[PDB]
């Protein structure tokens, strides 16, 4: 574009960076005014749609960001083509979008497609795609659809636990969400192995080398069952009382209730 | 015993640990005929139809051996009481006696009594119920209830991955069994997860934080699919063979020369 319209742009995206919006609204209309004249349909009218969406996101004008984004999207179908990085963005903006709206149903195709042209890009073992997993899962966290999203969460777990850390939060919060999904499916010892192996990890990140007289709170719990835990980690509380209805459940109510003993102490 | 009868008794196992038997039996017996008559059913003389027991085992005089730890168990279970550790020996060397003849269903009580009697002894979760719990899991495999080992072999893994280091052998050797029992069920997706979990820790026992770089050799398989691990570990060797296999029923081939080629160069 002419230096009229890059300068005109470059501002866009200045003044709204201090949240100035009515501001700025203004402007982007008429650079796409100015652009729509001087050279259309073209990737660079996609690229200002982008921004007045999200500015009509910012002020709560849903119906009119969505079909901004839409429109953005076709244009750059149509120029970049498909599997374009940019196309990428756009099709999670649109899904964001509709999950503010609770449009889940609608916004889980925008996402997959997003998730299959950044393995594309990026690979299928980066961990920028491992967001897209733990965010395209808890989409079909909320539509109940359960065998997918054993295998998002399966897909999600399998980057995050070896690209990442063993204390990375991201591995505790994936195996809660995937223990969830193995509630529902009635696999509770799936489900029970994976509580488990949340505790244990958690114990060994403060009570050093695992020692034969150091054993994590669920074996106490187990072994409570033949008649010093203060954590203030808030995934390690769910844990704990996750399992303290799968106790519950196998009539191992003393475990169960002293799963609640270190739930609300350490809260 | 009077230190004739101990002396005596000193011999027998004395005698046998070279192996010379024809030369011990007639001792044990003149042993428990002296015992039968000086102080009868009494512990000792369970004792010595134990060394009897074991000797015509491996004389293989099944019929004969089986009578006689029966028997055994029957002065063991009056005297020394149920629940007694001595009992608890006793019950598994009459298992393995009748998983030497195939006879697995009436193994299997005697060898689920043993572990509940290990259980109160030592506690659920020491590494020598472990052992029972393997034991227990390979007997149920011979009878082809999956659903069973599948129960055995996830206790026992709770317990050595716990109790014991990731590195430590027996780890990979009942996640490998496992794997097998998920294989034949038809639950390849679980069985795959498995195989995985070993060669991901297997690479960091050497490839120290996990880089984002420094990815795991199943990955570079996958990656690979989308168009430097040589490890004397005969387990490890195992595991990449197995989920080489499952690449190949699911058609990527490419992954499974991937893993393939390095099993047979790091042998």
């Amino acid at each position: 574009p002419a230096l009229r319209l890059t300068l005109h742009n470059l501002v866009i995206q200045y003044a709204s960076q201090g949240r100035y919006e009515v501001a700025v609204p203004l402007c982007k209309q008429a650079l796409e005014d100015l652009e729509k004249t001087s050279g259309h349909d073209h990737p660079d009218v996609a690229t200002m749609l982008n921004i007045l969406a999200l500015v009509y996101r910012d002020q709560n004008k849903y119906k009119d960001a969505a079909h901004l984004l839409n429109d953005a999207l076709a244009i750059r179908e149509k120029t970049l083509g498909k599997d374009h990085p940019a196309v990428a963005a756009t099709l999670n903006n649109l899904a964001v979008l509709y999950g503010k709206r609770g449009k889940y149903k609608e916004a889980e195709p925008l996402c997959k497609r997003a998730l299959e042209i950044r393995e594309k890009v990026l690979g299928k073992f980066h961990p920028d795609v491992a967001k897209q997993l733990s965010n395209l899962a808890l989409l079909c966290q909320n539509q109940g659809k359960a065998e997918e999203v054993e295998y998002y969460y399966r897909r999600a777990l399998e980057i995050y636990a070896t690209r990442l850390g063993p204390d990375d939060p991201n591995v505790a919060k994936t195996k809660n969400n995937l223990a969830s999904c193995y509630l529902k499916q009635g696999k509770y010892q799936d489900a029970e192995t994976l509580y488990k192996e949340i505790l244990t990890r958690a114990h060994e990140k403060e009570f050093g080398s695992v020692n034969g007289e150091n054993k994590p709170i669920w074996m106490h719990a187990e072994e409570r069952e033949e008649s010093a835990c203060k954590v203030d980690s808030p995934t390690v509380n769910t844990t704990l009382r996750s399992l303290g209805a799968l106790y519950r459940r196998q009539g191992k109510l003393e475990a169960a209730h002293t799963l609640e003993d270190c739930a609300s102490r350490s809260r």
